């Protein structure tokens, strides 16, 4: 009990280059989500949250767990070769989810 947290889930080891891409994440039982939240892409090895790449307000659960998604369009989307990962920062800046890495191939 000593961190609420995003989970993200059924991330892909890679995802195809020019595809759009839906973001899986639920939520722990005792985390609040928050109207500024965002769940951002960063470059693995980040080591502020404004070394965003893009970002997605998160889809607000407008009646309080279930399966969340937001889908980032592949034009504000990474076309390099580096590793990524979906990261979960809500308004008060502090990171709440961090997935597993994949690339863009």
């Amino acid at each position: 009990c000593h961190f609420s947290q995003v989970i993200f889930n059924s991330v892909e080891k890679f995802y195809i280059p020019g595809g759009d891409v839906t973001c899986h994440y639920t939520f722990t039982q005792h985390f609040i989500p928050r109207r500024k939240d965002w769940i951002g892409i960063f470059r693995v090895g980040w080591k502020t949250t404004r070394e965003y790449y893009t970002f997605m307000w998160v889809t607000l659960p407008i009646d309080l767990a279930k399966q969340q998604e937001v889908q980032f369009k592949a034009y504000y989307l990474p076309k390099d070769d580096e590793y990524y990962q979906f990261c979960y920062v809500d308004e008060d800046g502090v990171v709440r989810g961090a997935s597993i890495p994949f690339q863009f191939r």
